[PDB]
């Protein structure tokens, strides 16, 4: 069923809450035993948001390999994403270790450091060229190379140096800065523009490790980003773009990380973004 018609039918009936609860009821439940070990309590931002054991990212160290991060592998679309929480004061070094080990080219940030008067994630990147950051626990150095501030997002160029081998790589930081403190954006236009800027960079392409995506918990805004990208790619690949079922794509992604899309309003916004984005994908 053409999703644009499914959309108007849900909106006219006002059943968004009912569709959303059906997804929550059918979603996968897999063990998260490593996340719940007592040694890992200060590595989790939220007690109710954990990576599944089967899909968690492992840090390459014998001490403790744990980070709150999952690999979302979309077989038909041929795209992979790492979804992670906003880093904590004691996990900023683990975060950059993961970027290094997984060979990622891009980091996508969908939140502000402070929202609603509270801290949603650590200040994990340098704000001035001449004041670099050293992570002594993981032996990495991070330098700000350049910054491009636009109305809806900021793009930064950073140098990550493995202090053990003196190898260096260029990481691009894509920072969406205008998601509102409450609700979802009224139009998906600036979110779609942002997505196409990340695509243009090469950050989502198979020649690099998976993109790292985060918000505060790494399930809500983060879920919206990967769901929209995968649905638009499937609409370009298939003989019938009308066959793409956004609810079925979301349940596939929920096999790899719990809780993706946190509200009925985020589900409606995801539909709006895919419907409006398709009017480029189909030749405009
Ligand atoms: O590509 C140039 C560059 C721009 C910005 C930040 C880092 C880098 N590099 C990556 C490869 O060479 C070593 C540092």
């Amino acid at each position: 069923m053409e999703m644009e018609k499914e959309f108007e039918q849900i909106d006219k009936s006002g059943s968004w809450a009912a569709i959303y609860q059906d997804i929550r009821h059918e979603a996968s439940d897999f063990p998260s035993r490593v996340a719940k070990l007592p040694k890992n309590k200060n590595r989790n931002r939220y007690r109710d948001v954990s990576p599944f054991d089967h899909s968690r990212i492992k840090l390459h160290q014998e001490d403790n390999d744990y980070i709150n991060a999952s690999l979302i592998k979309m077989e038909e679309a041929q795209r992979s994403y790492i979804l992670t929480q906003g880093p904590l004061p004691n996990t900023v070094g683990h975060f950059w270790e993961m970027v290094w080990e997984q060979k990622s080219r891009g980091v996508v940030m969908l939140n502000r450091v402070m929202e609603k008067g509270s801290l949603k994630c650590a200040q994990y990147w340098p704000q001035k060229e001449e004041k670099e950051m050293i992570f002594e626990d993981t032996n990495l150095k991070l330098t700000l190379i350049s910054e491009d501030i636009k109305s809806y997002y900021t793009v930064r160029q950073l140098e990550l140096e493995n202090l053990t081998t003196q190898e260096t790589r260029e990481i691009l930081h894509f920072h969406y800065t205008t998601w509102p403190d409450f609700g979802v954006p009224e139009s998906p236009a600036s979110f779609l523009n942002f997505l196409f800027k990340v695509r243009e960079s090469g950050s989502l392409s198979p020649e690099h490790g998976p993109v790292v995506v985060h918000c505060s918990a790494g399930i809500g805004r983060s879920g919206t980003f990967c769901l929209a990208d995968t649905c638009l790619l499937l609409m370009d690949k298939r003989k019938d773009p009308s066959s793409v079922d956004i609810k079925k794509v979301l349940l596939e992604m929920r096999k790899f990380r719990m809780g993706l899309i946190q509200t009925a309003d985020q589900l409606r916004f995801s539909y709006l973004a895919v419907i409006e984005g398709a009017k480029f994908i189909m030749g405009d």
